[PDB]
């Protein structure tokens, strides 16, 4: 159980901060650390931290305590026929991944990288490629044990007397204490593959019209690349990539007795011209090609949603974006489906981008124009990605921020738990 001042950064390595932190798999061990932090109520505080994926601060506290979960690492049982999963907070998301398949059970929400704790992917309340037909990691939570400020381990569930307090620690960023342990609902599914098919579009007018004319009820997966820097007409084309678990008579005769297994890794003149964009064209155009799994997986990252509804506002952003002198090359695009009850959930249906921009002058100023154009069109930013925006901007893109603050109150008065993103962004 030991404590080391360590100087802590999210994925983005920016604002680092000190702090002691706890790791240890002892959970009573845990729980003292709390009564302690506690009983001299609260000075910098305390924050769980799973494997540091966010990419803000989050998952760190300057000059408090940082409680690092991944050695709470214990899968208690898998069951087929309830298909619930029930596993400590510290367990990752590749280690279910792998531990559930035998049992015929997915993981219901998969973020970009696997390498993320349960604690962390409720705390953000994660969203994947299939949150149009889904949701996000928190519905499909079915309870949690949540170690609260008083040391007392609560057990939430999301009807219960206590689902208040469940939904804000879906997406409340630890501030509600500390997840020791959850039950969660897997999707059945008779093998480890997808069948997927691909469409190019050529400009953000055609990439909107695609997700707007009902295709996307076929699909349970989809996301997009998507050009942010050709001037129009070029801007906002994508390359389309849906599909859904595949079952196992879609699976050629050879992966048909292993079916539930993940595989192991691992002309220029033409480019330009007409040649080149008829060949771009067929190659990301594709119709039932079957594709494991294992083969999906400096800058300032920044995603939004825009409304559903507010379509010409988000088509206003992008050109924003493309003119401001700023190149994002890697951009993810997808429409989200409905919202749950989490106040603090970032989700909303509506048009999401992820864009990643290249670290510059002027880039701070223009990202917080970006900001206020986001919130002017009804949008937010998401939590798992920022250590830049206002705490202003922040409440007024979450207007059920003051109901979670009360939520917050009520279970933490004394401020036990505290991050750096809660200064910043006035969460306590
Ligand atoms: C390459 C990459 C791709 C990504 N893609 C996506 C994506 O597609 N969709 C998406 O939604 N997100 C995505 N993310 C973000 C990532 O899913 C989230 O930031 C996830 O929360 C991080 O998990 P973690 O265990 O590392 O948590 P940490 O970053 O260590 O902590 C983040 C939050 O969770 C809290 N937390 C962690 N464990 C606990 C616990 N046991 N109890 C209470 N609170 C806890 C922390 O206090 C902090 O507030 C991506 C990140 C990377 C680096
Ligand atoms: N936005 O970042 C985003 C949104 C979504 C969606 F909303 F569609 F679910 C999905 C999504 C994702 O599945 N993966 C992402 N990343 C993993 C793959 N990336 C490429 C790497 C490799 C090169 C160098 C760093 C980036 C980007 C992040 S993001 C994402």
């Amino acid at each position: 159980a030991t404590t080391t001042a360590t100087r802590l950064t999210g994925w983005g390595r920016t604002a680092p901060s000190v702090a002691n932190v706890l790791r240890t798999p002892d959970a009573e061990m845990i729980v003292k650390a709390v009564a302690r932090v506690a009983e001299s109520g609260g000075g910098r505080g305390a924050i769980a931290r799973g494997l540091g994926r966010s990419y803000g601060d989050n998952a760190q506290n300057g000059g408090g305590l940082v409680i690092d979960m991944t050695p709470l690492n214990t899968i208690h049982s898998i069951d087929a026929d309830t298909k619930l999963v029930d596993i400590d907070a510290g367990v990752n998301l590749d280690q279910l991944m792998k531990a559930a398949l035998p049992f015929g059970l997915w993981v219901p929400v998969l973020p970009g990288t696997r390498q993320v704790t349960v604690g962390g992917a409720i705390a953000c309340d994660i969203h994947g490629k299939n949150h149009h037909s889904a949701g996000s990691f928190g519905n499909h939570v079915r309870s949690m044990d949540l170690l609260t400020a008083d040391g007392e381990i609560r057990h939430l569930t999301p009807t219960g007397e206590d689902a208040e307090l469940f939904w804000a620690t879906v997406g409340g960023n630890g501030l509600t204490g500390i997840i020791m342990r959850a039950t969660i609902e897997m999707t059945p599914t008779s093998t480890a593959y997808f069948i997927a098919d691909g469409d190019v579009t050529a400009s953000l007018d055609e990439t909107i019209a695609l997700h707007s004319d009902g295709s996307e009820a076929r699909y349970t997966y989809s996301s997009a690349w998507f050009d942010a820097i050709s001037a129009p007409p070029k801007l906002g084309r994508a390359a389309v990539s849906r599909g859904r678990l595949a079952t196992v008579e879609q699976l050629p005769a050879k992966l048909r007795s292993e079916p539930l297994k993940f595989d192991a890794p691992q002309a220029n003149k033409y480019t330009f011209g007409p040649i080149g964009e008829l060949w771009y064209r067929k190659s990301g155009t594709y119709r039932g090609k079957v594709q494991n799994l294992t083969q999906f997986y400096g800058f300032l990252q920044y995603q939004f949603v825009i409304p559903t509804e507010a379509v010409d506002e988000f088509k206003k952003i992008i050109g924003v974006i493309q003119a401001s002198g700023h190149y994002s090359f890697l951009n993810v695009f997808k429409l989200f489906g409905p919202r749950n009850q989490a106040p603090l959930s970032f989700p909303i249906p509506g048009w999401n981008i992820c864009v990643d921009f290249p670290i510059k002058d002027g880039l701070g100023k223009f990202v917080s124009e970006l900001d206020r154009r986001v919130l002017e069109f009804g949008g937010r930013l998401y939590t798992a990605k920022d250590s830049r925006t206002t705490a202003e901007t922040f409440h007024a893109m979450y207007p059920r921020v003051d109901e979670w603050i009360s939520v917050r109150r009520k279970v933490d008065p004394l401020r036990v738990f505290a991050s750096d993103m809660a200064r910043r962004l006035e969460l306590l």
